[PDB]
């Protein structure tokens, strides 16, 4: 392709990372690459948490493009604090390079357990310059400056589990991605990569909701409110302590989301947003949906989602696209 494009392997259906190098000499590291934060954090050799003992750590001496910065970053999270600091090197995505400034991160102790018990390195951040730590400018942003692209946006085309591989595209939009129209939305901020969707599910509305776009998001999010009134009656439960919320993988009450614009509808069906969970029952199924409250009414649109629809985050012209996937590649 003209366009650089980065490899991404599903992870049972949870997460999908990709992988990108930091330091000249192509220190490799697995990644979450997330459309819903802003900085891309990279573990050091200086991390001696017994998290980071089992990851991919990034060393500074052994790259002769580091610069020093320095500039102490803290920040809570679930567990507690995550800490480390600000430096520059170089940093490699698919077939692409370009000095950037990362958080070098020295104690994940917040991140657990999360950060144990997953099999990436670090968080590469795809949103905006306002949603970032120290004001930082996107790496595709700053690729664009450089005419080391054409157009300052990149593609997501997600993998499935046990059907096809996905890819990252930065720089430009393909093809073999896609099919019918790819319809635009415009941007309600410069933040999240959010939008506003008119969202339907049976005879439950919500109108010009704050709809957020979000890869590194394992499942559908919905208001509380939203969500428990557009389940009852539908033959879906709690068990005492299993996962969530269960149906039979066969049950017909279950409902369509849909999403309209001026511009486009975009549904999602219960084939897209259940889980198996065969050896627990047969015909047994999760779904992939929680509650989550934000100030204003909001749904993110995850990787369930974005396994559906190939999708386009345009910082030139301030919007996204969306298009259905094609099925195979
Ligand atoms: C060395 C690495 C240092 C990482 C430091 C760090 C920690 C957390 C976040 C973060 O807030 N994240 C990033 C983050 C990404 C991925 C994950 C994640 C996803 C899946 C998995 C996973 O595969 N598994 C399966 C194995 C066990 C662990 C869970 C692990 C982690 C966690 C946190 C959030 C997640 C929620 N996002 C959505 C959102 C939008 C709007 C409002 C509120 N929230 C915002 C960004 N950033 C940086």
């Amino acid at each position: 392709s003209s366009n650089d494009n980065i490899e991404l392997v599903d992870f049972q259906n949870i997460m999908f990372y990709g992988d990108a190098e930091v330091g000249d000499n192509q220190q490799p590291f697995t990644f979450i690459l997330d459309t819903g934060s802003a900085n891309l954090w990279v573990p050091s050799v200086k991390c001696t948490t017994a998290g980071c003992l089992t990851k991919h750590l990034y060393d500074s001496s052994k790259s002769r493009t580091y610069e020093k910065d320095g500039t102490k970053v803290e920040m809570n999270y679930v567990s507690g604090t995550v800490s480390g600091f600000f430096s520059k090197d170089l940093v490699t995505v698919g077939n692409l390079s370009l000095p950037y400034k990362f958080i070098e991160v020295i104690d994940t102790n917040g991140f657990e357990p999360t950060y144990t018990a997953s099999t990436f390195d670090g968080i590469l951040g795809l949103g905006w310059k306002d949603l970032s730590i120290g004001s930082v400018d996107p790496i595709v942003v700053e690729l664009k400056n450089q005419n080391k692209i054409e157009n300052a946006l990149f593609t997501f085309y997600l993998p499935v589990h046990d059907k096809h591989t996905g890819f990252l595209t930065i720089g430009g939009i393909e093809e073999r991605f896609y099919e019918g129209p790819l319809t635009y939305e415009k941007l309600n901020h410069d933040l999240y990569w959010q939008i506003t969707l008119d969202a339907h599910v049976g005879n439950i509305m919500l109108e010009k909701a704050n709809c957020i776009v979000d890869s590194g998001t394992s499942a559908i999010t919905v208001p509380t409110d939203f969500l428990n009134k557009m389940l009852q009656n539908l033959d879906v439960i709690k068990v005492p302590f299993l996962p969530f919320y269960v149906t039979l993988c066969n049950n017909s009450k279950l409902p369509t989301f849909e999403f309209t614009s001026e511009n486009g509808k975009y549904t999602l069906e219960p084939e897209y947003y259940l889980q198996h969970i065969e050896d627990v029952g047969p015909g047994l199924c999760m779904l992939n949906i929680i509650g989550l409250d934000f100030p204003v009414p909001t749904f993110i649109l995850g990787d369930p989602f974005m396994r559906k629809y190939f999708t386009v985050f345009d910082y030139d012209n301030h919007s996204v696209g969306i298009a259905l996937a094609k099925k195979n590649l």
